[PDB]
């Protein structure tokens, strides 16, 4: 026991605050003290980060943790083991468990799992109606107050659409958002959610896009001010060539991986938490985007979404820290796998860039 830790000789980068540099941080009793050249104050451990790139712990909106009901599959402990050695301190976890998370029982007994596993924070999705069923509004005040921030049908889709009007008005006074789509119809569904937003005042995040017009929707919604925001999952990523344009132009807000963890194979997609960064990394090598808003699409952007206030290393924040090497080779096998799951075509590929440290609330709680 030090109440106190400093990431001496790293990149620091922090895009929610225009930060960029070789700084050192100060971590004192969970929260971020300091950010300067050159620290050093007694009774501390020191994390040496030369050479690494050092920044807030990433964020994942769309993960499967199949917990509970589906645990062979995957579980709040392998998820999160998965999460922090990706370099992701919150992961939000989606509601097509079994049973689903329309109650607070459920919710519950996700954030006790969650504390008791000890890595990273979950946080809880509702479901839009009672077991997802299709029909019935649920109870969004009553699983708000027990620590949702984000409802969705994940795996149903709210077709009824006079449905998905009433979840955007009640999401609206309670101030949290609506997930919709996975799985031209995707145009029309993007297009009504659009209409029906801006409507309805509520915001409505999109989680699947694969066509250019859809992005070109999404971005005519945008400048009309409709809070409406969309993702891609960066293991997609390698017309799938206007998807590489839209996080070009800064239209796909955020990186999610929607995990899927599947155990027979043969929409259904992919195991990510993993392989996340050293994806994303891949469209910088080519010079697609840079490093700043890489990091900004797991860090900030999603954070706005989900309106938490992590994603930063503003002094006072807690102390959510990711530290990788972007050069580091790697492979995702049995060896390095922590996912229950195998699910992935970048099985026994070469990956480049691999996290370091993975710091949550100012404990490590991954370490290559
Ligand atoms: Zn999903």
């Amino acid at each position: 026991w030090m109440l106190k830790l400093i990431v001496k000789n790293g990149y620091v980068i922090d895009p929610s605050q225009n930060l960029e540099g070789e700084f050192d941080i100060l971590v004192e009793n969970g929260k971020i003290k300091k950010i300067d050249k050159n620290i050093l104050v007694p009774e501390a451990e020191i994390i040496d980060a030369k050479g690494l790139i050092v920044c807030p712990g990433f964020i994942d909106i769309h993960v499967h943790l199949r917990d509970p009901g589906q645990t062979y599959k995957e579980d709040i402990e392998s998820g999160s083991r998965c999460a922090v050695a990706g370099g992701f301190t919150t992961i939000v976890c989606m509601p097509n468990t079994n049973p689903p998370i329309d109650n607070t029982t459920v919710v519950n007994y996700i954030l006790q799992k969650s504390k008791s596993v000890g890595l990273c924070r979950v946080l809880p999705t509702g479901t839009i109606t009672k077991g997802r069923k299709g029909k019935e509004i649920a109870d969004f005040y009553s699983l708000k107050e027990a620590g949702c921030v984000a409802f969705t049908d994940d795996g149903s889709p709210v077709m009824d659409s006079s449905v998905m009007r009433k979840a955007l008005e009640l999401a609206s006074q309670l101030g949290v958002p609506i997930m919709d789509h996975c799985e031209e119809a995707e145009e029309i569904q993007i297009a009504r959610d659009g209409i029906l937003a801006q409507r309805t005042g509520g915001h409505v995040h999109i989680q699947h896009v694969s066509t250019k017009l859809s992005l070109e929707i999404i971005e005519f919604f945008k400048e009309k001010g409709v809070k409406i925001t969309c993702e891609v999952n960066p293991n997609h990523l390698l017309d799938r060539l206007a998807l590489i344009e839209g996080v070009k132009r800064g239209i796909i807000d955020c990186f999610a991986t929607d995990h899927a963890p599947h155990q027979t194979f043969e929409m259904p997609g992919i195991i990510g938490l993993q392989t996340a960064l050293p994806s994303a990394l891949e469209l910088y090598r080519k010079g697609i985007i840079s490093l700043k808003k890489l990091i900004e699409m797991f860090t900030i952007n999603p954070a706005r979404i989900i309106g938490v206030d992590l994603g930063t290393l503003k002094l006072g924040s807690p102390a959510d820290i990711t530290i990788f090497d972007p050069n580091k080779e790697w492979i995702l096998n049995e060896e390095t796998n922590l996912s229950k799951s195998r699910n992935t075509p970048l099985w026994g590929k070469v990956l480049k860039g691999k996290v370091i440290y993975t710091i949550k609330d100012g404990k490590m709680v991954y370490k290559d």
